[PDB]
Parts: structure tokens; sequence; C-alpha cells
């Protein structure tokens, strides 16, 4: 009596528009976007000024048919189910010409019982899903006066208005770094399901839960307890009364065979437990921090009288424990000297660690297409920038369980979120169902990986759109506060509190922390909101300040204890424009370059050319201030030089924001994390992104990756004193010593005088996740530089130390190269320094060399038909140094050509013509 | 009392669409297409399938409308006048709101009397010109019961059916090698006249017609006659009775100043004539005939009692004969050893001569956007590659004066024709009427350039679309037939007769000659059509054989007096297609590719992907029968390497056509003539071209210009028979003498053991435009060659002559350089050449060298960043042997850098991964 089911992706599908006079062949999982392309109907989404001239499709529905399925028993001993992963969003389901069901979420897993209509049925069923216009939907929602409305700049729009009113992912109505395409489809898996009378089970959903016995969420667990994995199954259909549970978990060598004890069940649901010895599972650590440890647990339901299971699922877990810590520092952190306030910090298995990393926004804006290889490569890049952590940014979606597996295995820590962003939602009784079917199923689903790290209720509410509300509508904005905390803590919070004790909860992104936890209380988080004290500090920060002036003034960066968002803008690769934007388009300030910048968003859906432009000139400001400015002959070379500048300015300065934030884990703040804004790119446009569309690295990744080495030393430079500091700062954890050597050169590579009157070399010690200043000198009084605009310093760290949790006794040997200009690079006196490059095939190495004098930005660029990155770039090279530039080659279209095609350049190349 | 114009082109216009919701800022002259292009509501016309995706234009009316147009006199003492060059096609002309005109033609200047709108006009007059959707009104027309109707073979279409009824440029709705727009505009310039009365007239039009003394159409002339310039001025708006005129001629040094006589005059026009001594003026030749030796004629209108002239014209103009001669072979030529029959070639001040050139079809969709410098850059093209003439090929248009004026002054002679191409037409009175003032206009135009050396009726009737009407419809023929005669012969000669002495005249572009010609018959010229006996020769020739098996076989060429059309298609260049199509649609056969090959057409408005891939197919068959087949691993590099092999079997075949027709010139056929199909391209696409859009240069025209020099030697394969031939040819005017160096090399270089038993060296004589055997070997028997598949034969030859009408007594040096391989390209066992490349900066030559052995099919690549062509290309190289090539650079946007990016291969590298 074995489960019949039929995978919606084997049967054949045919779409068909509104009006009658579009059909092409259809795919399951798609959108229709997708299926007009690969048809001819259309170009590809991504080109040209597609974001406007695509609107005809988002405006009307797209009905996905089948043929005739065949095949099903017509039994009526028997129940046929519909299944559906995703489908993206408001539906209409029919099967044999019945209406079964009208769902109405993306992030939903939505089932139907299709018996009678298959009984019913006079012939083979066609199952048709017919998918509406999102806008004209949520347009007529709001047009109601019997809804609720927000001031107009709490719901302010970024392309298409009234997104509030849907469980949708809110980046399809178009963001500041992407388009808005608002893709409809059977946009994850589906299937059918024939359970047979007394047979097997079919498997919707399964919670695990592995946690320390007594742990609560946000509360620091007890690391000497024994472990409980708690186990709930969703299933269909019918489980008889007095089932048991046994679960076997093993190596994903058996740690574990054995009954749960404390089964409950009811109609759709069963559960169990088991404690385990502290001593027996090995743990799961992060990247860098130890083995990422996992194990298989398979789950069997049986039940009395039979002898074989009738229900099995089997899930990919770790034993750890990770906290999201943001309650008040506690008297025994304040004398140890550290700024009272709330923390915002995350431990691992009880240690403190420093989160290092990015925002993780949706790689593509058709997420069926997203595939694991394009997600591997992106893994890989995150690795090489010597990531611990991803925050999943809300609002694109909940990620499909193979992207948390790459998480998982890899030991990248995903902070997750709720998909609600940058506005003010509803609050109905119908909603608020609605949503909790979404964070019941995601919480649940999701529950199990180890790479999760925490969940968040939504992106920026307490720190900007509340305030938004308050000085918009002051009258009503104690109403509006409380549907906040009745949807975001009440009810949401007692959802994921009652599905995992294992993973702790913010109610938004950026928050100044809580002042109690108790799900006693009728608000069981009691937010600190803005009862704040003078000198404390409390919550992440996020830097986004767009005066060019202040860039590299730390002064104007946030003192806090965690930047969860920071950056600018910049161009990308003309490679990439190349993909996306016809030859004559490509330059600066183009009509189609400018209208695919979204920094600033067009409020509407106008072509809002002035919006953009303000972006446009945001990057050409910084560009002038700081960088040569290029004036090259041929006019693709021209722009080339200009995007590669805009670069440069991003690079140094998320590299100047970094490393401050780092040093601060030795400050009274105790800075314990940095994630930029934003790690990669939705489609070909100039936006925060360190990876572009295809996975191209700009310059930013590449000086990030040294900004995030285990142990750096730093360069502070107070320009208005004249001051220079030397800064060496460690996220190991425990102490390290070691060497850094201060050469300086003039800009042919000379030394200069005495050193400029610095000692050359000088030792360091440096406590566990720390920082200790290693040199102090004012440039004028201090040193002796004959000239400033002819000079540079080469710093060169070497320490000696261990990983967390390495196993074996040899130290690890750590090292770090740096400069220090003493005049911003617009101001340096290069002169051409004669690189050579070449490659060495069975070395598989590129050397580059500085043969005439010190190169600046020395630049490697890859050509169009690989993919992949080098393992160092935009560095510091003098001359007689040869140093050697290896390649991850991920995927190679050139049989192997690729390597001729590379090119190496400087700085003083943006200033020829 | 000075003429007052506004420019129209000074105006300020805004174009609007049909449905009241496109508004964009107009330009004076222009079509909607480019007007939407550059206010960014569309891209590139040219671009991706547009064809398809931009019929919405098509389908409505555009309206161009003006600002209020001030500093018009309100005088009644003044005539105001509308006067248009151009307007395309169906329009509503409005001035201050009243309609003043329906214009319905493309071809015809246009002229409004608008004093009595002006005078009504409250305020300053909107000028507003509103142009139709010319498918829904050719549709319209179409429908009617009344309008006559043909078989659907005969007006079977291309893309849009129905263009019979439209004199609008006939390619405008598609062609097999160009899309179909269907613009609308203000195509010609135009403006506003304000004439005071008893003040200067204005010049509409002149017809200046240089003719010999007792000179008619289509008869050699007397060439020791008198000349006799007749100046006919059409004007607005009233010139006073007993009107005089005058002409000062002078190098364009006075030739002569005086009076004219006979003047007669009417309304709107007047004319006069005198003669001058035949010694007088110095003759105007064709290039490589002489001296282009041109004059400025001024014609001044006076009235008895004025002082001064009230109307003044000026044009530029030569003193020659040409003669297209198509009447019967004479007893004289028979008795000379001439095929009977009817002649077909041109005759130039009396002389003979061997036309060599192609058919030019428009560069453009949209001609307003032609320039001078685009045109300059093709006119250098055809130059070079030795042509003498072009064919002005119907229909696309009647060209503009300044495009006519290259021609004259570098001595292109145009064969030109009447709009009508490839279907029957009305010959109702109203359709009739139109047409006649569009012949008249255009003759009288046109006729003063010396360049135009021909009008014909129109392309394929007799030898195409009559045929077909006689078999699709045999009842209605005669009937058909009769229209044809009577539009194109009884009307239309007639016209051309009435305004010029000096044109000869045929009614189709290709037919069997004339039986009489006599104006006093009903029908004038009494076409000989198939009254024809065996044996005799008759008529130009066409060669659109696609049946790849005897492409090169020259049994199965036509024996003809002229070959005035020939070819196949072959690919563009990569860096040619990569500008209007995805970079993911560059593969052979991608649907965007496949979409724009209109070999063959579509038949009408579907998306018709069968009978594209025919001309696909057609390309494959013929590189897979002859050339090696790429198989690149980088697809790219596969693409751009299928493109080129396509190139080089149309090359290859065309080199085969070519030096048969030029070889016949000594045969009893006596053949002069060789008009390639097609000299250049409309867009990015699979054509017959040998110019791709922007200029670049096809394989073609580096083979055509070796193949059109003035002295060849040429090699003849009977390849069932195994047969060599080798036959010099000349075109020149007087014998000359020389020598052929005849040398067999293997593939390495090693020169084949005595040669392979042939000579040497052979010295040659051969008479004037005539041609002489010099090589006859059985391969063989005659020969010895140890590997056919492992031989070449290095062919140069080296004569001295003099040029037609060469001052100096120094004679020429004539070079020619050719090969022949006795094995097909596919076949040759080609090893790597290993080529070196480099560039002088000082001699400006590229320095080219085949280092390892012989490169067969070598080939120069410039870069997409720079416009011109190599003075030589696919050439035979052998090693140690240093070749200089140099490139006339027309456009630079590199800055100089592209001589860095100048790339070379041969056929070996279609074989390489
Ligand atoms: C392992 O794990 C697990 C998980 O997995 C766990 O379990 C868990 O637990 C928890 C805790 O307890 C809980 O929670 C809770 O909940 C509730 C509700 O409930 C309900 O619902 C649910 C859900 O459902 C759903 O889902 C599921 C799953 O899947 C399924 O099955 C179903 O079917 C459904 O589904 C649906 O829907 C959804 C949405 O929702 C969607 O998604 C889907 O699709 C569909 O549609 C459930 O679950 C439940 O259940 C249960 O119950 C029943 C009876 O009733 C049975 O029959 C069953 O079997 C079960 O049982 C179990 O549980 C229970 C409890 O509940 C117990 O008793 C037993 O024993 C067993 O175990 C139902 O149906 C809610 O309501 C709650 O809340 C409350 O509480 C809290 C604490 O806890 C608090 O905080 C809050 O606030 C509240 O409270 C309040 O209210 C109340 C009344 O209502 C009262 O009493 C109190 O007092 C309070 O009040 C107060 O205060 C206020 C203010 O503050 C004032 O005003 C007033 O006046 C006063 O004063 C909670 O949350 C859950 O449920 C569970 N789950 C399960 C599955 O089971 C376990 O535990 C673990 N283990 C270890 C060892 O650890
Ligand atoms: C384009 O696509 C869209 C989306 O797929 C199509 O719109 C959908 O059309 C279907 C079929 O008509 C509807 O399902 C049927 O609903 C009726 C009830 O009709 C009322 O309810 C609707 C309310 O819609 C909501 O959205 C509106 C905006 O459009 C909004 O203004 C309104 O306030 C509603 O919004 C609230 O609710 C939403 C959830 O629904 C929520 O997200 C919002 O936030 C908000 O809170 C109106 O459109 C309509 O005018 C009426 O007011 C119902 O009677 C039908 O019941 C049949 O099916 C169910 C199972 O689903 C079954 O239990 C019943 O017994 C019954 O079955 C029997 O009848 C069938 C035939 O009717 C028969 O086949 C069957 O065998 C049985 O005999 C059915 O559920 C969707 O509600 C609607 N969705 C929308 C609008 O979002 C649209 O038709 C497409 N257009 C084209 C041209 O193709
Ligand atoms: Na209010």
């Amino acid at each position: 009596g074995k489960a019949s089911i039929h995978d919606l992706a084997l049967q054949k599908w045919t779409v068909t528009n509104e009006y009658g006079n579009i059909t092409v062949p259809g795919k399951f999982p798609s959108q229709a976007h997708l299926d007009l392309h690969a048809a001819g109907v259309i170009g590809e989404s991504n080109n040209g000024l597609n974001d406007f001239d695509l609107r005809w499709i988002a405006a009307q529905n797209w009905t996905y048919t089948s043929k005739p399925i065949s095949g099903l028993s017509k039994h009526s001993d028997i129940a046929t189910w519909l299944v559906f992963d995703g489908l993206d969003t408001y539906a209409t389901v029919k099967f044999c010409d019945h209406i079964v069901g009208t769902p109405d979420n993306q992030f939903r897993q939505w089932f139907y019982d299709v018996s009678s209509a298959l009984a019913s049925c006079k012939s083979d069923p066609v199952l048709s899903i017919n998918f509406g216009s999102v806008p004209r939907i949520i347009n007529a929602i709001n047009a109601s006066d019997e809804v609720q409305h927000w001031p107009a700049s709490v719901v302010y729009p970024f392309e298409y208005p009234n997104r509030q009113w849907v469980r949708k992912e809110q980046n399809d109505f178009g963001w500041d770094w992407g388009p808005a395409f608002s893709p409809v489809g059977p946009w994850q898996p589906g299937r059918i399901v024939q359970l047979s009378k007394g047979g097997e089970l079919y498997s919707l959903n399964t919670d695990i839960d592995i946690f320390r016995k007594g742990q609560f969420n946000n509360f620091a667990p007890d690391q000497t307890a024994p472990w409980v994995v708690n186990a709930s199954l969703d299933f269909l259909g019918t489980l008889p009364k007095h089932a048991s549970m046994s679960v076997i978990i093993t190596d994903a060598s058996v740690l574990y065979s054995g009954k749960l004890e404390g089964v409950t069940q009811s109609d759709m649901t069963v559960t169990g437990s088991v404690t385990i010895d502290a001593h027996k599972p090995k743990l799961w650590w992060p990247r860098d921090m130890g083995n990422q440890q996992l194990y298989n647990i398979t789950v069997s339901v049986s039940s009395a009288g039979s002898k074989t299971p009738i229900l099995v699922s089997q899930r990919r877990v770790g034993f750890r424990t990770i906290l999201f810590s943001s309650g008040n520092i506690t008297d025994a952190q304040i004398a140890s000297g550290i700024t009272p306030g709330n923390n915002w910090h995350f431990e691992i298995n009880g240690h403190e660690f420093y989160a290092k990393g990015a925002n993780l926004i949706p790689p593509d804006a058709f997420w069926p297409r997203v595939t694991s290889d394009r997600m591997n490569r992106l893994f890989d890049s995150v690795e090489s920038q010597n990531f611990n952590m991803l925050r999943v940014w809300s609002s694109g979606t909940y990620l499909p369980d193979w992207i948390y597996d790459i998480a998982d295995e890899r030991g990248v820590l995903l902070w997750s979120e709720f998909q609600f962003s940058d506005t003010l939602y509803p609050d109905s009784d119908d909603f608020k169902a609605n949503v909790v079917g979404e964070i019941t199923y995601n919480v649940r689903r999701l529950n199990h990986h180890a790479s999760l790290a925490c969940w968040m209720g939504g992106n920026e509410f307490e720190n900007l759109m509340l305030p938004i509300a308050q000085g918009a509508d002051p009258a009503t904005y104690p109403y509006v506060l409380g549907q906040y905390e009745n949807l975001f803590i009440t009810t949401l919070f007692n959802v994921l509190a009652a599905n995992s004790h294992s993973i702790s909860y913010s109610p938004c992104s950026a928050n100044n922390g809580w002042l109690e936890i108790d799900l006693d209380l009728p608000v069981p988080i009691v937010e600190r909101y803005y009862n704040t004290t003078s000198g404390h500090i409390y919550g992440d920060t996020d830097f986004y300040n767009y005066d060019t002036s202040v860039s590299f003034d730390t002064s104007a960066y946030p003192v806090g204890r965690f930047a969860n968002e920071f950056g600018f803008i910049s161009m990308p690769s003309i490679q990439t424009w190349q993909q996306a934007v016809d030859p004559e388009e490509l330059s600066f300030n183009s009509t189609t370059v400018i209208l695919r910048n979204h920094h600033y968003p067009a409020g509407g859906l106008t072509r809002n050319i002035h919006n953009s432009t303000l972006g446009q000139v945001e990057m050409t400001l910084a560009v002038e201030r700081y960088y040569p400015t290029p004036d090259k002959t041929d006019p693709v070379a021209n722009f080339s030089s200009w995007c590669h500048a805009t670069q440069l300015f991003q690079a140094d300065m998320y590299k100047s924001e970094i490393q401050f934030y780092r040093r601060g884990s030795g400050l009274p703040e105790r800075q314990l994390g940095s994630l930029y804004w934003q790690l990669n790119d939705i489609w070909q446009a100039p936006t925060w992104a360190g990876l572009e569309y295809d996975g191209r690295w700009k310059v930013l990744p590449y000086v990030s990756r040294r900004t995030y080495e285990h142990v750096i030393a730093s360069a502070f430079w107070n320009y208005t004193a004249n001051e220079l500091e030397i800064w060496v700062t460690s996220d190991l954890w425990e102490p390290v010593a070691g060497e850094v050597s201060l050469t300086w050169v003039d800009l042919k590579g000379k030394p200069i005088a005495n050193n400029a009157g610095m000692t050359k070399s000088t030792k360091f010690n440096v406590g566990a996740i720390n920082t200790t200043q290693i040199i102090t000198a004012n440039i004028q009084s201090d040193l002796k530089i004959p000239d400033t605009s002819d000079a540079v310093l080469v710093i060169e760290l070497t320490a000696h130390g261990k990983l967390p949790n390495a196993a074996s006794s040899k130290t690890t040997t750590f090292t770090h190269h740096n400069h220090f200009l003493p005049v911003w690079p617009n101001q340096a006196k290069v002169s051409d320094p004669k690189l050579h490059l070449s490659y060495n095939k069975s070395t598989k190495k590129f050397t580059v060399e500085a043969t005439a004098g010190v190169s600046l930005y020395t630049w490697l660029t890859h050509p169009a038909g690989v993919l992949g990155f080098f393992d160092d770039n935009a560095f510091v090279l003098r001359p007689g140094e040869k140093k050697e530039v290896g390649f991850t080659l991920q995927q190679d279209t050139t049989g192997g050509k690729w390597t001729e095609q590379v090119t190496v350049e400087s700085l003083w190349d943006l200033t020829t013509p």
C-alpha cells in the first residue's frame, strides 16, 4: 500500500495569457517570464530597458495547464492530493474543471484533496493553475475604503505601489538595486499524491529541534547538559491512534538508535523526543572554527500491530548551540570595561566570535532558474573572502532547503529573516492568519539546518519605518506601534517559540535590544525602543553616509556593537554591462545605464531619470574627489576605466569601515560583527554589490578578503591632525604574537632615507578577539618624508597561532599585506611601473612584475569566457618583487585559452589617454 | 524683391502618434522610427527581432507638427508656397488648420500655395503633416472589388502584401536581404517660399541635357559633331512674356559665356539651348579611363526691361556620351566572328568598355540618416575594388543629387532604374498620372549628372514576372502584357525621350533586346521578347544556382553578353553580428540569427523559421562540400569561424564566375560586363553583400578586387576531365604583352620536382578588351604531381601598357597574383604555417610572414573600433616571402591602438580546436 506520486515536473504544461492570443510550452517549476523567453516571445528579461518594456506581462493573468494526467487510480478506497511546495502568488487551482483552491501566499506549502473532482471526471483530469496579475489585485485591495491605509511616506513605493497587501517577495515590485518583474508561476516543486486506506502516509514537512536540555530562545544554554532531539512530523492522511516513533542518527557509524518518548499526535502531525548524553555527539562549528560535523537522522512512525513504518522522514542535522544575544550588558561585562547598554552579538557553542560577511539578496529576479552550480560558485566566493556569516536579507524570500544545505556543510552561518521589509504591514485577522501559515511552515521547515543562526521579524522597522510613521502621523502612531508588537512579537515570537527552543529572535533587523523576554507577558518581548541613557550603547549599526567629503573620516562612522549594513554603490565591469546593454549604450551616463541605476528609486512607475541621476552623481563625485579621473580616447576604454575607479572608491571605503569595526572588538563597545551591504547582484546595474550578476568579483571582495583575515595590521589616518596609527587586530580565540614590517619607499621603489624616521619592524602581542596599537606617528612632526606625493608605506604582518578547535598541535602562520599612502590616490605621483605578466601552465600561477617602479592597485582582469577569482588582486607591487597569483577556475568556455586573454593594469593606467 | 525662404529644418517639430499617447521631439528631414529611437522610446531599429517587435509603428499614423512659424509677411502682394522635396508617403498637409494637400508619392516634389490659409490665420501658422499607415491604406485599396487584382504568384509578398499599389520604396515592405519597417516622414528637405510681385522667381528643378548634335536615345552618336547644351528650368511663380536666357560654363577658366537660342516658355517652365564647337569642351571619362572633367553651368533668366535676372540655376555637368546598346548584332559584328542576336553593352564617348562592379541597394532602411561620410566610405570601397559601374537597383529609390555628385567626380557610372520591382503593377489613369509626375520629376532632376549611364524601367519583368504571369493566368496574360508595354514603353519611354536626348533606355533590367525603336509607333520600342533563333545570343544574364555541387563548374554558368546579377549569400563578420544581436544569440542557427536571414523570405507576416532555414542550409552545405568545417571549443570562436568559411565559399564562387564572364570578352559572345549581386548590406544579416552594414569588407571584395584588375591570369579547372587551363584577360583598349610565372610547390613550400612538368614562366600577347589561352594541362597525363593534396600552383602576372587616354608616355606596370589548388580547399593537407604579424608605424605597413610552410587564404581582421580596408587580403603566402599590407584608415575610434588588435589567420586555423 505504498504512496503513489506523480511529480508535476514530468507532466506536460502549456502556458496561456489572459487575452487568448499567447500560447507557449510551459515548465514546472517555472514562472511566465521564463517560459515566454524560452519560446522566443521575449528577450532575456534582464536586458536593456525591459524593466519598462515587459510590464505588459505583470499586468495580466497567466495560466499553467497540463495535458490530461494519466495513471491515477479511480478506486474510491484512495485519497488523491495536490501538494504544492510553492505557487507565486494569487492563483486559482482547478482539477477536472473544478475550483479546488485559491492560494494567496508565495511562502506556503498548499495541499488540496481532489478525490471527488477525480471521481466526477469523465476522462483523464486536467490540472490548471490560473495566476493573477499581482499589481491589479493589490491595487483592487487597496482601493477599498474598508481596509487600512498608511501615510504616503510609510508605503512609498520603489516601482509598484501597494506591496504591503501581498505575501510575495517584496523585491519583485522593484528595489533600489533590482528590477520589478512581478513574476508568477509554479515557482517551487509540486506533485500529486495518491494514498490508499491503511497504507503509507505522505510526509509534508518535518521540524527537528536539537537543543541543550533546559534551553530557551535568546538565553545562553548550559554547555554541559544533555542534547534533546525533538522530532515533529506533518503528513497526509490517516495515522492510527497509539502511534510509536523510532530514530536512527548516523554520521552524515551510528550515534544513536532508539525509540522516542512523550509521543503526541493529532490529525496531521506526530511528535516525539529523545535525550542523548552530552558526551556522544561531535559538535558543528562554522568555517575556520572547527569541523562541520553533520548527521543524518531518519525518523520512522509505526502503528500498534504494524510490522513496518507507515511514515519515514530523513533530514541532515548538526549538534550545536547558536545564540543571538541582545539583552542588557551585565554588571560583569561592565566591570570588565565594556560600555553599558545592550548586547548585539552571536555565540557558537558558548563562545563569542567576530562575525564577518555580507548581506545576501536574491541572485535572480526569477527564483526557478537559480541553480546549484550558480549557488555553489557564490558560496566559493563567500568562503574565499573569509566569511563566517551571511545575513539573508528580507524581503526576497525563505531559502529553499537545498541552499541551507550548502551553508550547513561549508559552515556559513545564516542569519535569517521573515519576509517583511521597509514598510508597515496590515494586521487584520485574515492577513495574520495567512502570515501564521507562512511563519509556521517555514520555521518548522528550516529549523533542523545547522547553518540557521537566528530569525529576525523583518527589515528596518524600529530604526527607520516606525519613526517615519511617528513623524508622518503622530496621532495614529500608538495604534500602528501596537500592530507591530502584535504581529512581530505576540504572534510571531510565540509561533517561533512553539516550534523551536534553539533559534533566537528579534522582532526586526536593527533595534536597541530587549528589556524582558517572558512568555507570560501579553507582549512577550519588551523592547527597549528609545528608553535609553546618555553614554550607553545599544544595537547594531547602519552606515550610508553619501557625503563623499567624510567617507574616510573615522569620526563619522557609527560606534556600535555590530555592523549589519554599510555601503556605497559602484558600477559593474564593462564585461558585465556588455551582457545586458547595447554597445552604443556603454557610457557612464547613457540613458539605458542611468535608467538601470535604481539608486535612487523612481517612487512609482515613471521613467525617473532625475532620481537615478542622483546615484550617477554620487559615484562621479567620489571618484573626482579621491581617484584619477579617466580621459581615455577610445570611448569604450573610457567607460571601462570610469567603471573601475568607482570600484576603487567602494573597496577603499569598505576597508576603511571594516578595519574600524574590527578594532572596536578591543574598545569599550566590544564590537563583534561586520556584514557589508551587499554581497551580490540580481542583475547588471550600478549597486552596492561586491559580486556581479554572473559572479565576477569587483575590487571590493579582493579588499574585504584581506580585511577579513584572522590577523590584520590596519592603518588609521587622521588627516586633519595628520596623524597615522597602526593597529593589529585578531579574531582568534587565544592570544597571538608576531611582527609587522614597515617599509617606506618612494614611487620608484627607492627606500626613503632612515625609513622616514619610522622603525623598519615591530613585534606585537594581541589578545583573543582583540586589538593592539603598535605605531603612532605625526606625519610632519615625527616622520621625515621628503615628498608625501612620492611616498608609500608597505605593511606586512606575520603571526603564529591556532584556529579555534584545531586538532593538530602544529601552529598556523598568519600573514596580511597592506599599505598606507600619505596622500589621496589622485595626488600620488605614480609613473609607468612597466608591468610584466606571464602564465605558467604547470604551476597554474600568473607571475606579475613591476619592472620600472611601484605599482598601486595592481589589477588583473579575467576575460568574459571564464568564471572564478584570483587569490589576490588590487595590491601594491614594488619592482623586482615577483608576485605569483593563482586563479580558482569555476567554469571555462574558452578551452583553456582564457589565460592568454588575462590583462594587468594599475592606478597609472587610469591617467593615460 | 528677393525670394524669402524658411528652411523647414530650422523650424521646431513635434511628433505624435495616432492614439494621443506618444509625443516626442521631431526632426525635419526624418522618419518616425528615427525620432522615436532618438527619444528613447525604442532601441536601434536594426537590433534583435525588431522587424517583428516594431510593427506597431508601421501600423499607425504619425503626425509631424511645427510650432507657430514666425517671420512670414502677411502682405497680399505676396505668394506663399510650401515646397517639399520628399514626403514618405501618403500624407495630409495642413497650414493654419486647412488641408492644403494630400501627397501620395515618395518620389515627387510637392508644392502648395498657402497664401489664403495664411491670410485667414488669426495667429502665426502651424504646419502639420499627418502621415498614414501605409499597409492599412494599401490593404484598403486592395480590398475593393473595383481595382485590379493579380494571381497570388505575381503579387506574392516578402513581408507586407499589396506594395504594388503604392509609390513608395518597395523594399520598405521587406526584401530577401532586409527588414520591413515601412517608415514615414518628411524624408527629404523642404521649405517655405515667399515670392513678391515683380520679383525673384524660385527654382524647383532644372533639366540640363548635354548631347551631340543629332543624337537620339539608344543610338550611337556622332563623335565629331558639335555639343548642344539644352537647359529647361521649372519655377514658381510668374515669368513675364518674352524672357531671355544666358549661360556661363566654367571649369568646375570660362568654356563659354553666351545667350541661349530658341527660347520657349509656359506657366512654370522656361527652356533654351546653345551649340558649342566639338573642339572646345574636355571630355568626362569613368575612373581609369581618363579624367573626370566637370564644369559648372550657371543659367540666368531675364525679362525684357529688367536689369538683373529673376531666375538663376546652377548645376555641375560633364561633356560625354554614354550609350546603352541593346539592338541587333550587326552584319559587321557577325563577320568579325561575334555570335548573332542582340547586344547588351555600354559605350563611353564612342568606345566599348568592359563594365566591372556590383548592384547598389539602399545602405539603410531609413534614408534620412544616410550620411555623406557613410557614402564617401562606400565609394572608396567601390573604387578600391576596381569598379567602373554600379547598378542602382530598383526598388529602393531615386538617389538624391548629392550621391550622384559623388559618382560624377569619382567616375563611377550609375546604371539607374525606375522604382518598379519583382511584381506587376496597376495601369489605371490615376496611377499612371502619379507615375508620370514621378518619372518626369526624377528624369529631369538627374539628367545633368555625368555619372548617369542609362534608365531602365524596372527590375525583373520580361525575364521573371511576365512569364510567371503567363503561367499563372494564360487567359489574362495578353492584357497584362499590354499594360506593361503601355506603362513601361509607351508612357515611360516617351517621357524620358521628351526630357533627354543623351540617356538610353530599356523597359526592364533584363531582356532580349529590341527589334525597333521609333517614336512614330504606338509602342515605340518593339521588344524581341521570345522571337529568338537557336544558336543566337541575346541579353544580359543572371545566375543564382544554389545547387552547391555545380558552383565551380563553368559548364553551368550562363553564356551571355553581360552579367548584371549573380551571387550566393554568406554570414557577416561576428563583429558585425555583435552590433545587432545579443551575446547569447551568437551561433550559426540561433533563433534570432535564423529569423534575420530573409533568404528565403516569409511570404507574408509570419515568423517563418522554415523558409529562413533554407538559406541557413545553403550556406552549411556549401562549406561542408568545399571548406574545412570548424569545430572550435569556444562557441564564440566557433560561430566566428563558421561565418568566415561561408565567406570563403562566396568569394571563390564569385571569382569563378567573374573570370569566366571576363574571358568571354574574347569569345563569340563578346561579353562586356560583370555586376555581382550585391555590393552592400542594409542591416546585419546573412546576405549576398560584399560590404557589411557598417562598411566592413567580407572576403568577397578582396577577391573581386584582384579579379577586376585590368590584366589578370585566371585558372580554369575542368575537374571531371581533370584539365587545367590558364588564360590571360585584359580590359585595356590596346594590346599588351607580359609574362606569367608559374611556380609549383608543396604545402611546406618546397618546390615540386621539375615544376610538376610545367614551364616556370611564359610570355603572352593579349588583344584590346580580349583574352588569350597560355597554358593547357591534364593534371594526371601532362603533369607530375606526387600528391595533389600536397600541392599548390602560385601564379604571378606582370604586364606593361597604358590606361585609356593616359597623358604621360611612361607605361604603367600591371601585376596580378593568383593561385591554383588541384584539390578542394577541404582536401588540402595544410600544416601550421606559423604566421608572424607586425606593424611599422613609420611605413604604416603590416608585415605578414609564413615561417613554417605555405599559408592559404591568409586573412587579416581589423578590430571593431576602426573603419577601412587592407590593400590585400585572402592571399597565398610562401615561407620566407615577406608581404607588406597597408590599410586605408577611414575612421578610428581607438586613438591609434587598433593596429595592436589586428590579427592574422589562414585556412589552417579553421581546422584547430
Ligand atoms: C517538540 O516540538 C513541538 C513542536 O514541533 C512542541 O509542541 C508544541 O508545543 C508548543 C508549546 O506548548 C505549542 O504551542 C502552543 O500552540 C498553541 C496553538 O495550538 C494549536 O495550534 C497548533 C498549530 O497547529 C498547526 O500546525 C500544526 C503543526 O504542523 C498542525 O499539526 C496543525 O494541523 C495546524 O496546522 C494548520 O495551521 C498552520 C498554521 O497554524 C498551517 O501552517 C498548516 O498548514 C495548517 O493549516 C497545534 O500544534 C496545536 O497542537 C496541540 O494541541 C492540540 C490540543 O489543543 C493537540 O491535539 C495536538 O496534538 C497538540 O498537542 C501538543 O501541544 C499541546 C500544547 O498546545 C500540548 O498541551 C500537548 O500536550 C501536545 O504537546 C493546537 O491545535 C498556542 O495557542 C499556544 O499559545 C499559548 O501558550 C503560549 C505558551 O505555550 C503562550 O505564550 C501564548 O500567549 C498562549 O497562551 C495564552 O493563551 C492561552 C489560551 O489560548 C492561555 O491558556 C494562556 O494562559 C495564555 O493566555 C494568557 O495570557 C494572555 C496574554 O499573554 C491573556 O490575555 C490571557 O487572558 C491569559 O492570561 C502555544 O503557542 C505547539 O502547539 C506544539 N506543537 C505541536 C505540533 O505539538 C513540543 O512541545 C516539543 N517537545 C519538547 C520535548 O520540547
Ligand atoms: C486572474 O487570476 C485571479 C487569481 O487567480 C483570479 O481571481 C480569482 O478567481 C477565482 C475564481 O473566480 C476566485 O475564487 C472563487 O472565489 C469565490 C468568492 O468570490 C468572492 O471573493 C473574491 C474575493 O477576492 C479577494 O481578492 C479581491 C481582489 O481580487 C479583493 O478585492 C477581495 O477583498 C478578496 O481579498 C481578500 O481575500 C483574499 C483571499 O481570497 C486575500 O488574499 C486578500 O488579502 C483579502 O483579504 C472576489 O474576487 C469575488 O468577486 C467575490 O467577492 C468563491 O465562491 C469560489 O468558490 C469556489 O471554489 C472554492 C474552492 O476555492 C469552493 O470551496 C467553493 O465551493 C466554490 O467551488 C464551487 O464553485 C466553483 C466555481 O465558482 C466550481 O468550479 C467548483 O467545482 C465548485 O462547484 C472561488 O473560491 C478567487 O477568489 C479570485 N482570487 C482573487 C481575486 O484574488 C481571476 O479570475 C483571474 N482572471 C482571469 C481573467 O482569468
Ligand atoms: Na491619523
